[PDB]
C-alpha cells in the first residue's frame, strides 16, 4: 500500500513548453535513491493546470520510465469533465502508472450527486487504485464527509489526500472511514501531527528539495520517536513558512535549480522567482542542507 | 463597424460522446442572425468552454463562423491559464475567420498585475483582430484592477472590455477612466438598460439565445432613449434572468433552446441537465416572454 | 414617503468619545439648507459599530433636535440581539425619529426564520416606518428575496436599503415587491441607474460633502432629464473611485473637516486619513 | 502560568436577559471540582457578541466570585474600539480577573499598525497577563505572524489563542515566538496535535460538558502517553464532529441542560436546539 513520502514533482520544460524528460529522469532517480516512498507527477507543484494533453502525457511517461517500478508512481488526473478525466486516467494507467490522484476542477457549481459521479467514473475507468484529492479552501467544488464516505465504498478508491490546513478534518475522515480510506497530507498540514493522528504519509512539493530529511521525519514518526521527530519537524516547518509566500511551483523549481537540476521556469504568465527571492530560497536551503 | 448591440453567448451543442453538432449550431446561429442580433460569441461561459478540449473548441468556433457567413461579427472566446495556449487559440480562431477575440484569463496560482497584464498583451500581440478583455472579479481567481485595465487599453488592439460581475458601478469607473478607448459590454448579471444608460455599447449574454428579438428590441429602445418603453421591456426580461439565476446557465439555456426545437443536447458531465420539474419552470418563463 | 437624498451623517466626537452635538447640529442644519430630503444618523459612515449606547443616543438626539421636523430623520438600529435592537428602536422613536433603519449584525449563522424574526421584532416594537438594511457582500447574515418578500408584508416594513454593488438585485426586489417596499441605494450603486430602474432615493456618506450636487442629481433624474443627469453623475461618481481603498468614515470626516466642520477623527483603532491620503479628498472635492 | 483546559463558559440568562449568577456559580464550581485548570467567561461560546455591558459585567463577576481564586479566570474582552476595550479590561481586572482574552472585532478594514495599537492599548491598560485571540477564518481583521511577533514583545502579552482550523500556523507561531507567547487552541484544532507541537492547552466550549475527559486527555498528552491519548482523542473528537452543524453556544447550553444545569437558551435571534437536535446531543454525551 502507498505510504510515506511522495514528492510532488515539478514539471521541467524549456521556453517552448517542451518537457525535459532527461532532467525529470535524473531528478526522479535521485529522489528514489534518497529513499522517497513514491512519486507524484502532475500534482499542483507540477503545474498540471498549465500543461496540455501532450505535455501531461510526456511528464507522466518520463516519470514512469525513470522510476523503473522502484516506487509507485501516482499520476494526477485533473479535469472539469468526466470524459476528459476518464481519458487521462486510462492513458496514464496504460503508460504504467501505479495509481491515480483524482482531482475535480469545477466551473459551474455541482451538487453532491454530480461530484460523486465524477470520482466514481474515474475509478470505474481503471484497475489501479485511486487517491481522491481534496482542498475545501481552494477548490470551487469539493467533498463533504458523507460524499467521501460513499466513495470509499468503491473497491478501487482507497486513499485520499487533503491539501487544506484543516488537520481536524483529517481526524474526522479517519474516525468515519477507518482503513477503507488511508490518508495523505500536503505541506499545509504538519507532517508529524498527521502521522500522530493516523495518516499514512504525505505528497508535497518541498519533499523535492529535502527528500532525505523528509524521509527521516517520516521514519522518526513511524518509530514513535516524537522528541526527535519534532526537532526535525520544526526545522522543516521553517522551510515551508519561507516558501509560504511564493508561487510553490516557481519556488521548488528555483530550489531544484540551485541544487543543479535544470528544471527551467514555471509556465508563463507565472513568473520565475527574482534574483532577490531566489537568494531567500538559497538561505533556507543552506540551513537544512546536510 | 465597431462591436455593439446584442451578442448571444452561444451554447455548445454536443452529443453524449462529446462531438460538436455543427448542423444544430448552424441553424441556431442562422436563426439568431435573422432575429437581428448584432454579433455572435461562441465559447463564452454559457458555451461551456471550461468543459471542451482544444479539438472541440475549434469545432465550435468553426461551426459558428461558417454559419455566420460574415453577416455579423464572430468574437471567439479564448480561455487558458497559459500564454502559450492562449496565443495558440487566438491565432487559430483568427485563421478560422473570427472577427475578434474575447480574452479570458484563468488562473491557478495567484498572479501579480504585471503578469496578468503580460497575459492579455501576449494575446493582443498575437493577432490583428480586436480583443475584448473579459473580467469578473467575483468569480475569477486573478482579475483586473482599473489601473491594469487602463494600461491594457493603451494597446491599439485591445478596444473592448466585457464585465460579467454584478458590479455595474465599476463599469462607470472604467468609462470615466478610459472613455472611448475601451467600449463596454456587460453580461446578464448587469441590468442591460442601466448599462446602456451609463455608456455601455451592448452586451454578450446567454439568455439572448432564447429571447433574441426581445433583447434586440430592448437595445434599440435604450439607444433611442425611449426609457419608459425600454424599462417596461426590461422589467419583463429581468424576470427571465431571475428565473435562470438558480440554475447552471449553460444547462438552463440548453434546456431552453431544446424547448424551442433546437437539439443542442445536454451540458457536459459531471454537469447535470435540468430535471423535468426544472424544465417546466423554464418553459414557464419562455411562455411569458414569447412574442 | 421617504425619498431623495439622505446623507449618512458622520458621528462627530472628541478624542474622549464625547459626541459633539454642537457640530452635528450645524452640519445637519447646513445639509437641510442644501436641500437634502432626509437625514440618517448611525449608518455605516456614522461609525455605528464603534459607538456605545450612550454615544448612539447622543447622536440621534442631536440630529433630531437640529432637524426641527424639516425632513425625516431615519435612525440606524444595529444589533446582534432582538432585545437590544428593540430597546434602541423604542428609544429613537421616543426621541422623535421618523423611521428606523434596521440592521442585523450576526455572529453565529442564522436560518431565514430567525433572521425574519429579528426584523419583525423591531417592526412590532414601534409605530414608525422600518427601512430594512441589506448588504450580502459584507453582512454575515443577510436576506434572500424570499425573506425580503415576506418581510414586506409587515404593515410597517415599507422600505429597503441595499449597500451592495449588485444593482440587478434591486430590480428583482422591485419586480417582486412593487410599492410595498420602496428601494433606497447606497454609494456602491450608481444613483442615476437606481432612479432609472425604479428606486426612490439613496442614503450615503458622500452626500455629506456634496449635498447640493447630490440633490440636483436626484431632481434631474425625477424630471427624467437623463442627459443632464448623466453629465452630473459622471462627475459625482469620481468620489466613489477616489475613496475606494479607504475607510469611508475617515474620508467623509476628512472632507467635512476641509469644509470647516470640526467633526474630529474616526474612533480608534480606526486611523484618520494621513496627509498623503487626504490629498485624494482635496482633489475630488475641488473637482466637484 | 496559564495551561491545561479552560472551559469556554456559557452565559446563563433568563428570557429577559438577566444573568443567572447562581447557575453560573454551580457550573463553575463543578468544573473546578472536575479538575479544569482555568475558566474563561465571555468567550465565543459565552455569547459575548449578544451581551451588553451590564450583562458582561454580571457574567465576569459571577465567574470570579464562584472561582474563589481556585483557578485563574481569563475574561474575554471583545470590542471594535480602543476606548471600549480598555474600559472593559480595566473593569474585569478590577473585579478580580487573572487575565484578559483580547478579541478584536472590526467593521472597516484595519492596517497592521492599527490592529497592533488595539492590542497594545489593552495590554497597557492592565497589569494582568493578556492572551491574544486570533481566527483568520472568521475575523474581519486579524493578525499576521509579523504582527503577532511584534505584540509578543509587550511585557504583558504572553499568550495567544487561535480558534481557526489551521494548526500549521500554531507551529509557525511557536517557532517564531517560543516562550514569549505560549499557545492555546480551540475546538477547531485537535488537542493531541496541539500538545504534540508545543501548545500549553486549550480554551473551548465542549470542555463544559466533558471536563473530566478533557482534563484526562490533557494529562495523557503531558505525560507523553500518546497511544492512550489518541484513543481518548478519537472519542472526544466525535463531539467536535456532532456539533459541526449547529450553533456551538446552543449545543453547549443544550448539553448542560441535559446534565441538570438550568442555563436557559441562547439570546434571540439565535434559536435553541429543537428536540430532534437535542436528541443528537444526547447521543454524543452518551457515547462518552
Amino acid at each position: 500500500d502507498f505510504h510515506g513520502v511522495f514528492p510532488y514533482l515539478v514539471s521541467p520544460v524549456d521556453a517552448e513548453g517542451r518537457v525535459r524528460a532527461d532532467v525529470m529522469g535524473r531528478l526522479c532517480d535521485d529522489l528514489i535513491q534518497a529513499g522517497v516512498h513514491g512519486l507524484t507527477p502532475l500534482g499542483s507543484t507540477g503545474e498540471f493546470a498549465y500543461l496540455g494533453t501532450a505535455q501531461r502525457e510526456a511528464v507522466v511517461r518520463a516519470t514512469i520510465e525513470a522510476a523503473q517500478r522502484r516506487v509507485p508512481v501516482v499520476a494526477g488526473v485533473a479535469s472539469t469533465s468526466v470524459a476528459d478525466a476518464v481519458a487521462q486516467a486510462k492513458l496514464y494507467e496504460k503508460l504504467g502508472a501505479d495509481g491515480i490522484l483524482a482531482i475535480l476542477e469545477a466551473y459551474f457549481p455541482l451538487k453532491d450527486a454530480q461530484i460523486e459521479s465524477y470520482f466514481r467514473a474515474i475509478a470505474d475507468a481503471v484497475e489501479i487504485p485511486v487517491v481522491i484529492y481534496t482542498n475545501p479552501q481552494f477548490q470551487r467544488s469539493d467533498l463533504t464527509l458523507d460524499v467521501i464516505a460513499r466513495l470509499a465504498e468503491h473497491p478501487r478508491i482507497r486513499y485520499i489526500k487533503d491539501a487544506s490546513t484543516n488537520t481536524g478534518r483529517l481526524l474526522s475522515i479517519i474516525n468515519r472511514c477507518g482503513d477503507a480510506l488511508q490518508v495523505f497530507s500536503a505541506s499545509a498540514h504538519i507532517p508529524a501531527a498527521v502521522m500522530l493522528i493516523g495518516g499514512v504519509g504525505w505528497m508535497a512539493g518541498p519533499a523535492c528539495i529535502a527528500p532525505r530529511q523528509s524521509v527521516a521525519l517520516y521514519e522518526l514518526c513511524k518509530a514513535q520517536r516524537w522528541d526527535e521527530a519534532l526537532m526535525l519537524q520544526r526545522k522543516l516547518w521553517r522551510v515551508n513558512e519561507a516558501f509560504a509566500k511564493f508561487n510553490l511551483a516557481a519556488c521548488i523549481k528555483a530550489g531544484l535549480a540551485l541544487q543543479g537540476y535544470d528544471v527551467g521556469d514555471p509556465i508563463p504568465p507565472q513568473a520565475a522567482l527574482t534574483a532577490e527571492e531566489r537568494k531567500a530560497v538559497e538561505k533556507v536551503l543552506a540551513e537544512i542542507a546536510e
